[PDB]
This record gives C-alpha cells, sequence and structure tokens, in this order.
C-alpha cells in the first residue's frame, strides 16, 4: 500500500552522463554507443543567444573544440553532426556502460523521470509529466541544460526528453533525442511564452482509481455522466478534454474497481463543484494529475 | 527554478541489490563487499511470523538453504548469523561494485531516498521522511522487504533504513542496517499499529523558505514573535517543537531571504489559524513537511554526486 510519486531507478542513465565544454560554455551530454548528444546551443556566444545561426556557427568549429569529459576522462571527438536542435558528437570510445535503449517522442500527459545534473554529474531524480502546453514543469539550475528524462520499461531506457531551456513563468522546455522541441519553442532568447495550461484529465481520473484500489471511497457519488456533459464542465475548470481514446484507456482500471468510467467522470465533476472539504485523496488535497493510467497500474495492483 | 520532491541518485545502489530466497520466501538483500543483509524473518513460514523463535529457526538451516541470485549470478553462501533483526549472509565474493558506505541511524525528520525493489530488481526511487511516530510513508507492495533507504554525502552512501514490514493503516516500518527497529516495532505478526504523527515544523519553515526563493511570498507578514508563543501554536496544532537548534539550522536561508525563523513562524503561525484562502504555495494546497533545510538549500544550489 502507498502511493507515491515514484521515479524510474536512475543508473542506467547516470553512467550516460558527462560534461560537454564549447568555449566558456559547460552543459550536459549524454553518451551512448560512440556519440555524445547535448543541446546545439552550446555553441552559441553571449551575442548569438537571439538569432543564432547554427548552421553558420557550427561550420566553424573543429572536432578538438568540442571537449567532452566522462568521469575523469577526456573523450576524443572525431566528428560532428547536427540534427534539428541537438548535437550529435562521434566520440573515439563506445560507452561500456551503454544500456538497452531507444528513443521515444511522448505526447502531452506522459510521464517520465529526469536525471538532473550539473557538469555532467548527477544530482538527484525526479518525476515529471508533459503538460498539456508542452512545457515541463521541472527543477533546474543554470547548467542544467543536457539533463534528459526517460522511462525505463523493461531494462531498456526510453529517452524522450533533453533540457534547453526555462520560459518566464518559471517552467521548462526541451526536445525529444532527435532535437525536434516539444511545443511552439525554439532555441533563441527571443520573447516566447507557454500557453495557457490545463489539468491532465485523463490523469486525475487514473489517480482517482489509484484512491479507490488502496480503499478509499469518499468522492464516490450515485451519478453518472455522458461524456459530453462531463467535457462540458470540465472544461470551464481548464481541464483538458477527455476522448474516447482515454475512456478506453481506463477500462482496465475501472473493470478492477468496478467502478465504470463515466460513473468515476461523474466523481470527478463534483469534486470540481465541491472541492475537498479538508479531506485528502491519498494524501493530497488537490487533484493529482501527473500519474498515467499505465503508472497507476505499474504502483498499484 | 522549480522545487520538486527529489531523491538520489540511486546508480550506486542499484549495483548492491540482490534476491534472497529461504523456501518459499523470496525478498530483497543488500550485497556490500562480502556480505548480503536482509531482514531476519526471511527464514519463516507464515506459522513462525506469528511467534518467531529466531535463534531455533537459524540453526535448522545450512548455508545452501540460502539463495542468492545478483542479476542472473548465483552467490554462494558461506557463513550466516543474526544481529538484531537483519540477517547477514557471508559468501564468497565481495561485491565488485561495492561503493564508498558507512551504515548511519537516521532521526525523525530527516528524510532519504528509498530504492524500492521486487526480486533482487530495482523497480523505484523516492523520497521519504522518517515520521515522528517512527514510519514513513512509503510505497511498497508484497516481495519489497529488504529494499533499502539511503542518503548521498560525498562518493559515500549513508545507508539508514531497512524495509520490513506495512501497518494496518498502510504505513511503513523497517530497521536501520543493524538491525535496529525505527519505532515500538517488532518482527512479528502481532497486533501493532502506527501511533498519532505529528507535523515536522523545521521541515515546513524550510519549505516555506524554499517557496520564497521560488517567488511565491503571498504569505508573508510584517509580523514576527517568539519560540516560547510559537510553540505554543504548535503544539496546539500537532507540530513539532521548535528548538533552538532548529532556528540555527534555518541560519542560512534566514540570511539569504531576509525572513527571520520567527518572522517565518508568524507566517506560519497565520497559516495554521487561518488556512491558505484558496490559495497554493509550491503547488500544494497542504503544508509540506518532507523537505528538510539541507534538502532546500542543496536543491537550490545544484550538489552533485558523481
Ligand atoms: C545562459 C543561458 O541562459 C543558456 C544558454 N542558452 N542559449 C540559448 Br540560444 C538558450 Br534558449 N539558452
Ligand atoms: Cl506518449
Ligand atoms: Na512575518
Amino acid at each position: 500500500s502507498g502511493f507515491r510519486k515514484m521515479a524510474f531507478p536512475s543508473g542506467k542513465v547516470e553512467g550516460c552522463m558527462v560534461q560537454v565544454t564549447c568555449g566558456t560554455t559547460t552543459l550536459n551530454g549524454l553518451w551512448l554507443d560512440d556519440v555524445v548528444y547535448c543541446p546545439r546551443h552550446v555553441i552559441c556566444t553571449s551575442e548569438d543567444m537571439l538569432n543564432p545561426n547554427y548552421e553558420d556557427l557550427l561550420i566553424r568549429k573543429s572536432n578538438h573544440n568540442f571537449l567532452v569529459q566522462a568521469g575523469n576522462v577526456q573523450l576524443r571527438v572525431i566528428g560532428h553532426s547536427m540534427q534539428n536542435c541537438v548535437l550529435k558528437l562521434k566520440v573515439d570510445t563506445a560507452n561500456p556502460k551503454t544500456p538497452k535503449y531507444k528513443f521515444v517522442r511522448i505526447q502531452p500527459g506522459q510521464t517520465f523521470s529526469v536525471l538532473a545534473c550539473y557538469n555532467g554529474s548527477p544530482s538527484g531524480v525526479y518525476q515529471c509529466a508533459m503538460r498539456p502546453n508542452f512545457t515541463i514543469k521541472g527543477s533546474f539550475l543554470n547548467g542544467s541544460c543536457g539533463s534528459v528524462g526517460f522511462n525505463i520499461d523493461y531494462d531498456c531506457v526510453s529517452f524522450c526528453y533533453m533540457h534547453h531551456m526555462e520560459l518566464p513563468t518559471g517552467v521548462h522546455a526541451g526536445t525529444d533525442l532527435e532535437g525536434n522541441f516539444y511545443g511552439p519553442f525554439v532555441d533563441r532568447q527571443t520573447a516566447q511564452a507557454a500557453g495557457t495550461d490545463t489539468t491532465i484529465t485523463v490523469n486525475v481520473l487514473a489517480w482517482l482509481y489509484a484512491a479507490v484500489i488502496n480503499g478509499d471511497r469518499w468522492f464516490l457519488n450515485r451519478f453518472t455522466t455522458t461524456l459530453n456533459d462531463f467535457n462540458l464542465v470540465a472544461m470551464k475548470y481548464n481541464y483538458e478534454p477527455l476522448t474516447q481514446d482515454h475512456v478506453d484507456i481506463l477500462g482496465p482500471l475501472s473493470a478492477q474497481t468496478g467502478i465504470a468510467v463515466l460513473d468515476m467522470c461523474a466523481s470527478l465533476k463534483e469534486l470540481l463543484q465541491n472541492g475537498m472539504n479538508g479531506r485528502t485523496i491519498l494524501g493530497s488535497a488537490l487533484l493529482e494529475d501527473e500519474f498515467t493510467p499505465f503508472d497507476v497500474v505499474r504502483q498499484c495492483s
């Protein structure tokens, strides 16, 4: 029993973190096989921030302009290329600690673990979710660029996020490991702003199912709802639309608990209307939206 | 910017987790140098657990009754003995992945990372506090016994917790790595209950400082207070007493933010007496008490553990 925001064990990623230095700029790189991946803005100078021409900046660099340090050891860079917003440095050593891995681009609502790193050394691990507005609510200080987000399903590490920047509201933006940004953001210091964020409805419902599995029923009610009436209500609270995909995804949790998905939607509608009236659900006084249906089944059962 | 509940990187501990089987019971062990540590209740049938005589039960086991697997390699157990509530299995090979480590016993209010494991395989990591009532609010399913809690200082892993049991309220009880229980619990299937818990005041204050550092300031006010006045309020709200050592420990955060501790206590007093009035602090509608002052400084300073 219990229910915690749980990260994946970080060891397989720890063995891949390196330091990348270019000029006066140092950030983190991810070393897999004989390639080190890092944000391409490592090659920017203080004059390049607003409108960098990365192709022009990169053609001026030699392999030996990139200093890559793995623990106490310099790696030799023997080649470089840019893919979208990530730099791929070929090095003359395959990482002996390379796990089974893949690169996966995730959708809003998906969760993943973040290994926060500074100067190529891991600092901490925490759990995040891709918000509907394509930002993440992380904990990142200067020097954290190049820290990565990942899942570990069955000893295979799926890398899904690399950290590039902090937006003025204090939330964070980055790319997949093919260097494509999540959301409308760009690696320039021109004014950009996240969209208004919304609550991840399918995740709140999953977490309510978690509460029932762990023995709490106080928030249920005798009512049901149509899917369309639910969405009409929930969007007035800045909740994401719930789709038939989401209803299908919640099938397993509905079968385990005996509570139909649209009945749980009626409970959520009432909670939005009433608040919690001094009670808690799984130890929270707010509705939690950073647990996916998959997360709940893996942690509970 | 940002503030998250954050665990230490778990890699150094993952390389120490093994699977320990005795009879029909499989659980987790911690493999350090040439010894595997695990809960002594691994040797009990469900009959035994009602009223175990552990010395008696262990007499009948040979080394070969202890099946230990490190990944896909079996380890050869060559000796066995108990220390308090932990079983120590001497094996024929030192763990080549043994980190620099120490066994430490933590105080209530202190935090640590838990590496939750099943069948010797790490499955998740999360951050816990030792509660005033000596339980932890963990997340554990059957098979998680022997999972461990730890902190990292430099390159040194300080092991402080080994999981033994779940209490009826769904919270968790365990030992230090020398087998001494945290709290008034015994490793036996008998009636046991968590005592009434209290809130860790110094940690709430730490978290309010974290909030201010992150720009969440609506709860600040013009007032200050005294230790004696505040502690009367804390007692009334089932908060732990604030001592002078607590105030000293928060000294750095007081100097950095410009909010004296008793200045911040006046904020906390008003929050206790009046609630949050529909507002949140660092995204929470509850007052969070599982970040220590050290946690807040570290996360707001980027300390690392390569
Ligand atoms: C010093 C910083 O703020 C980080 C460097 N950086 N360059 C770009 Br272009 C971006 Br986005 N971030
Ligand atoms: Cl996805
Ligand atoms: Na004040």
